[PDB]
């Protein structure tokens, strides 16, 4: 009956430190222990006694569950309590525990809580090592079913280097697993009239500013000395009156940006400031500075249904969203919630607060700049954060764009005292914290990558580092992910290295292999709507081009493929991509770590394709490394705003490349159509590109020639009137809109191949073509695209017309 | 030596009244009559010698032009003196002087003042019955080259009816034609007690909220009781803090709304209004609001530079045009100016002020209502005004909408005094202010019809009455035309009448007579870019067309016809349009003013063509009386927001309707691809229509007749592989995102003809396909338009292509 003398300890050397502790149940009847626990943590304070948080996937404890505030949440209903704080989180289900639902369920204790977690009943601790997940069901394949564990090896050897983690068992007894169960009992303290001095500069700025208004008022919300002075920054900033200020705040998650913005709002409606704007990625970014606003109206004296009215927007899903305040104290005041797209409607604004700055894409922010005071606010680390190229990007620009930009930053967590034990254990498991010829690709075992060892956890942490640098939001499901696939492969680029020192990773890559579907399950498919989504490349295909041959080949899928930040554009990650694809090309005649290529032999191949997002800059790298399109998405990422596009290459060695000139030829006949419907927005250039690689990777297929136009064709497509009329406008004695139903044909006859080597244009020439033929665009809006007068755009596009009825005519006459 | 006693009589009298005085100098000394005009009348009063105004076209006195402030405009830069006020005006140039010139260049002119125009040099005043005129070179044309003068018959007809007119010699000697030599000598007022009752009633006015603030200060502003009044309603509105109101004013031109409304808006300034916007057909009507505004700035002591700023758009024409006016009293308050079309900035505003509401098309008159605040202004008469049916719709709306309405009018002018004779005079001169089966079409003469007959012009009237009802602003230089034009005809649909009784006009039609052009300068034309433009139908279609022998024909075009709005849609318009037409078939077998078509032969004529602005409601009209599409404009109206179109009919008896099947065909085939060019915006409807009058009356050539589709013809357009597409998406397998390159191919092929009778469609479905297929549309803009649901739109979508389907599947297979 006697308990352990290192529990009791431990939680009070929590409590009065303020810091998290971790246990781990192992048995069947952990209720015992929770209600143990829970006893033991509250027979010590009165000040710390709040709600506890349950989360489970599907499915004296009796009294236990009737006497205290349980919230009872589900895995996919975490997002509900987002901004909350509990004084203990118990989880239940470790079958499905996603580090997406670990991260979101620990963050919202308050210092001095317990973080339990249940196991199930177990006779030995080794099960867990290859124990099946309810995630397990989506990584198995037809091609390959077998699945090994990795992930949940990683976490129970990481439970020994916590100083604040406990493991025991039903009845109560340390396991040698555990890393705390060497802590000892800290001195009691004296708080009488000892004080720490970061409470003693929080109360000195709080009463050296008590006699001014409204400032003094409410900086008795803050509760850290950085956000004191954030809020102080923010109120100089306001109370100013002078727009030419921006204020942008970067920090961890957890430290206090939302709320300090929140105050900063209702300083600024209590200075007199009517219009003011809220922007964010999505409306759920909102919801701790929207309770600030109103804690600061409180703070304020202002009253409910007398002061000011709240608008929610009930009718879409998003019901708590609030979309508008109202404010009639004095004279009218509003503050509205818009999206990022929506910036013509900050002509009259004053205020423009952009929560999550780093999150949107950068032409919107640089839109969403005008004459005016902006509040920005960003996540640099921790759960969901950033990349730090997109955030260099960003402060770059803004510092280019300079008005005064003043920058601040937080350190010190509200939750939890600084130097938390269970947090710097969590930032640990989720990793949330030469000349080019000379480089070689080397092969990474991920039995020893996932091992805990200190040699492979630092590479691990590099390779991590390296792939999330150009997230929008740091997500941790895709180490599992990594770690758990049946099929995927690792592959770094290292220079030249000697023996005693781990290589640093300049590039990395991760392959996934796909194909070898059986044609009964692809006609299955293809004569219905149910489809098995294991794979990406051969399920799409198929269903595009209805074709049964494609997806019973073999090929290689690009996942991923990050360089180091600091070497950009210098010529490592075309040296990777060569080096990988000569290894798949059979170019090449405890495990350790790296393997060299020489040392495996690879597999037999007969493509390799990607999947990304279309930009320029990155169509241009792909186009380089001879891969060819084969599909683009019509609906645009709301995440992004970008269309996906799939390129693929015929790597296979001494085979015909004539299965793609198919598939390349039927997609460049579709683009051109397609060119009016959503693809209307591209500039000219991006879209001529395109073309330009469709159109040359079908070329694979000699029977895909052009065919040169005759006199009895084209005299199918144009009356002698029409001859008259082009003739006519040649010479230039019509307007530009009489003949302009003949652009579409015109368009189409010189660019699938028949006018082509007839008559020859330039790349300007082509993209003005491209552009009035077939995305049917105005002259005005080419003139602002292409940064050229608009009298001038239509001098060019006569000459263009002057080339092909002189064509025209020698046909006709001969 | 000695002046006639009834010049300085009529002066005075003028000046005690405060009325103006209209004199005809004729004779080439007119300088010395100016002269001793102008000192008789500043000789007589001091408060009244504000600065002369001298109007010309292209070209004791030296002393007289040294010594007061002369302002010499152009007859082309008259818009430049509106808002202005002056003492005396000028007109030296008859030749020139159309009837919208002159009722600008005396409106401006305040009571007391002199109006006088210069004639020539004459011996008799019978010369300017037949005068040519700087106007009439446009009139003229190569088929009709002789015009006869009728304006300048009633111009000097019409100053024997005014009593303020005086004609003088150059020995100043008074001429039997003028109308004011009757006039006595006023008794002299004592004004040293007595006091008008519209005085006394202003003062009172003025005085009993002189105490309250700021409307004690800014009530010192209003000339009239009415506009005391109206600002009276105007601030009661605004101070009662409620954005539930609205006010309409109306009343004629130079009463004094924009005056008021300018005044209101600083009322609303100072009252603690932010966010206000003001709108209007042209920045040019603006002029004097925004110079109000800024008197009652003055009025209010706010300071220039100090308390407000100025914000002028140079970079556009109209750099005199206010745009935006900032101020910083108190707290950031704004006044911007946007166009009608820019209803979606108004998420914030609080007071939107809308000028001219009777000229802006009536949608967006009901897109700018909003939860706010709106003042209107409108004219109903006067130079400019709008007509009557559409104030009537405006406010048929406004009262249907309501919220409380207040409507208020003003009587009283400002500059002279009411019961002004030169106004009636210039408003007279101007006209500024059954069973169908049994009616009888009339010819109107034009020699007696402008003879100023007391019947006559009774009758004159009422027709031009009925011809502006629908115009957006109304313009006398349509009179002129009409008077001048030397192939112009009119006719009238009356009912059965008695002998000694008008009839009242139920409708009326002008016609003018196009066509009969050498083919010589028709060849010159079509070979260069110069054109008369005298004619319309003729010197398009040739044009458009590319074509020699349209231009040589005959053919009539009906410039204007209107009917009676209280008797519209019930049949009289259709019935006038009938008779006219066997009127030109030859179905019929001091002059007086009516002529019956029976006594009368017509001309053999070939075609009949007619040019509108494209509706809906006046493009079933013309389709019902056999009219056939052959032009349509792509640059919409910016005073309307309408596409011109075109139709012409063949009513020539026993002839070969075939040279319009060629024209009806081309149209319907620029039309179908032409529809993605700035026909995107068309509802699909609208567009059906049209396309099915075109196909319609391309019928006309037998040898435009349908083909039928071959299978040797269909293996041209789809492969195997898109005949598998289509099967998989009619039998629901696939997304209709897939195969939509392929639908302007099917939409092009059941739109000419081809697959026509193989499939039928219905009116809704005819509408979908051709919105999806030739527009490029989207499936949710569809689902707004059609008014229904997203997700039903495409359920009758899917059953239009399975349709299609099974007609290629058996054309294929047989
Ligand atoms: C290209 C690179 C790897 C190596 O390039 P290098 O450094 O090695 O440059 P190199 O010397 O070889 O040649 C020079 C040439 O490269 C070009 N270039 C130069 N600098 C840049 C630059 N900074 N950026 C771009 N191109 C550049 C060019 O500018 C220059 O042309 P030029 O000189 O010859 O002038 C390296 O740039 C890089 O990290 N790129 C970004 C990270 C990445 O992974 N890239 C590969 C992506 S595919 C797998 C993949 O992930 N697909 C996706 C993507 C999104 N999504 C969804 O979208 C959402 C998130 O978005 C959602 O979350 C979801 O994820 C998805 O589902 N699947
Ligand atoms: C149609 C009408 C005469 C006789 O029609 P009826 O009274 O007779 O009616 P009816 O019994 O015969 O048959 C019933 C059927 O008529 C229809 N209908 C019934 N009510 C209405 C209605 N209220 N309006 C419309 N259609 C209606 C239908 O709805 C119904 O179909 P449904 O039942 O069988 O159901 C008589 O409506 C009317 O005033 N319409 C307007 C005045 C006018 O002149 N119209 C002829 C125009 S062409 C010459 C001309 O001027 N072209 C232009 C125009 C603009 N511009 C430029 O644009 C700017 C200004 O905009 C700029 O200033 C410049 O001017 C230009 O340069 N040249
Ligand atoms: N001044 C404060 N007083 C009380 N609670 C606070 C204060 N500031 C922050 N918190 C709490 O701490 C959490 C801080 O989260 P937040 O600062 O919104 O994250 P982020 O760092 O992304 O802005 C909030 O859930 C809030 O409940
Ligand atoms: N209260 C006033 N004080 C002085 N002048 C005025 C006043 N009201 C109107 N006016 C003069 O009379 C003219 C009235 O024209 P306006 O009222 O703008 O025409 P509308 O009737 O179309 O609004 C203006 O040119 C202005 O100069
Ligand atoms: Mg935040
Ligand atoms: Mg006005």
């Amino acid at each position: 009956k006697t308990v352990d003398s290192r529990i009791p300890t431990l939680i009070r050397n929590g409590l009065q430190t303020k810091k998290r502790s971790f246990f781990v149940v192992v048995g069947d009847h952990a209720k015992e222990a929770i209600v143990h626990l829970y006893y033991i943590m509250s027979s010590m304070d009165v000040r710390q006694n709040k709600s506890v948080l349950w989360a489970y996937k599907k499915e004296p404890f009796e009294l236990f569950i009737s006497l205290n505030d349980i919230r009872y949440c589900y895995y996919k209903e975490t997002d509900k309590i987002l901004g909350n704080t509990y004084g203990m989180c118990i989880l239940q289900d470790f079958e499905a525990i996603t580090p997406n639902i670990l991260a979101r369920t620990i963050e919202t204790v308050e210092g001095g809580g317990l973080v339990v977690l249940l196991l199930k009943g177990m006779t030995s601790l080794k099960q867990l090592y290859t124990m099946t997940m309810d995630v397990h069901a989506r990584y198995r394949t037809e091609a390959h079913d077998d699945v090994i564990a990795r992930f949940n090896e990683r976490f129970l050897l990481s439970l020994g280097s916590c100083e604040s983690c406990l493991v025991i068992d039903d009845e109560l007894n340390v396991l040698p697993i555990s890393g705390g169960k060497g802590v000892k009992p800290l001195p009691p303290p004296d708080e009488d009239e000892e004080l720490s001095p970061a409470a003693k500069e929080l109360k000195k700025i709080k009463d050296e500013l008590e006699d001014t208004q409204p400032i003094g008022s409410l900086i008795k919300l803050a509760r850290t000395v950085d956000q004191a002075k954030a809020l102080l920054t923010f109120v100089d900033a306001i109370a100013e009156k002078t727009l030419r200020n921006t204020v942008t705040l970067t920090a961890a998650r957890g430290r206090g940006k939302s709320a300090a913005m929140g105050v900063a709002i209702a300083a600024a409606v209590a200075y007199g400031y009517s219009n003011i704007f809220i922007t964010s990625p999505s409306p759920e970014n909102l919801k701790t500075l929207f309770e600030f606003v109103f804690k600061g109206f409180d703070a304020l004296d202002y009253k409910d249904h007398a002061d000011y009215t709240i608008i929610q927007s009930t009718n879409p899903e998003f019901n708590k969203a609030i979309v508008r305040v109202n404010i009639h104290r004095n004279h009218r005041q509003t503050i509205q919630y818009i999206r990022p797209q929506d910036a013509h409607v900050l002509g009259q604004a004053e205020l423009v607060v952009i929560d999550e700055a780093a999150a949107i894409p950068l032409p919107l922010v640089k839109k969403l700049m005008g004459p005016y005071l902006v509040f920005m606010a960003s996540t640099i680390s921790g759960y969901e954060g950033t990349g730090r190229s997109l955030s260099l990007k960003l402060i770059k620009q803004l510092r280019e764009q300079s008005r005064s930009l003043k920058e601040i930053t937080l350190s010190e967590p509200i939750r939890y005292a600084q130097g938390d034990n269970v947090e710097k254990w969590l930032n640990t498991l989720l990793c949330l914290d030469p000349d080019p010829s000379q480089c070689e690709l080397l092969h990474v075992n991920r039995d020893t990558l996932f091992s805990f060892h200190p040699v492979s956890e630092k590479f691990l942490q590099q390779m991590v580092a390296l792939y999330v640098a150009s997230h929008y939001k740091n997500s941790p499901n895709d180490l599992q992910l990594m770690s758990d696939a049946p099929a995927h492969e690792l592959f770094v680029l290292t220079g030249p290295i000697q023996e005693g020192r781990l290589p640093e990773p300049l590039c990395v890559i991760q392959v996934s292999l796909e194909g070898k579907i059986s044609k009964q399950s692809i006609l299955k498919s293809l004569s219905r709507g149910q489809q098995p989504a294991g794979d990406l490349i051969p399920w799409l295909v198929s269903q595009q081009f209805q074709d049964d041959e494609f997806a019973s080949l073999s090929g290689a899928r690009i996942v991923r493929i990050a360089t180091n930040p600091d070497y950009m554009s210098m010529g490592y990650g075309s040296k990777a991509l060569q080096l990988l694809v000569d290894y798949y090309e059979g170019k090449f005649a405890l495990p350790p770590l790296f393997s060299k290529l020489s040392e495996r032999r690879p597999e037999k191949l007969d493509y390799v394709g990607v999947s990304y997002g279309l930009t320029q800059q990155l169509h241009k790298f792909w186009k380089r490394a001879q891969f060819v399109p084969v599909y683009l998405r019509q609906t645009a990422n709301d995440l992004t705003g970008e269309h996906t596009c799939v390129m693929i290459r015929p790597l296979q060695d001494g085979n015909d490349p004539s299965w793609l000139g198919a598939f390349a030829a039927d997609f460049h006949k579709r683009f051109l159509s397609l060119l009016s419907y959503k693809f209307r927005e591209f500039p000219s250039i991006l879209a001529l590109t395109i073309e330009e690689s469709a159109n040359a990777g079908a070329m694979l297929d000699p029977s895909n020639a052009p065919t040169e136009l005759t006199k009895a064709e084209l005299d199918q497509l144009f009356t002698p009137f029409d001859h008259k009329r082009l003739e006519s406008y040649a010479n230039g004695l019509l307007d530009y809109h009489v003949v302009l139903d003949l652009m579409p044909t015109i368009a189409q006859l010189y660019f699938t191949g028949r006018l082509r080597e007839a008559v020859k244009l330039s790349g300007l020439q082509q993209a003005i073509l491209l552009a009035l033929g077939l995305q049917r665009k105005d002259i005005d809006t080419l003139a602002t695209e292409l940064n050229l007068p608009g009298s001038q755009v239509l001098a060019i596009f006569m000459k263009i017309m002057r080339k092909v009825t002189q064509h025209f005519g020698a046909l006709v006459s001969g």
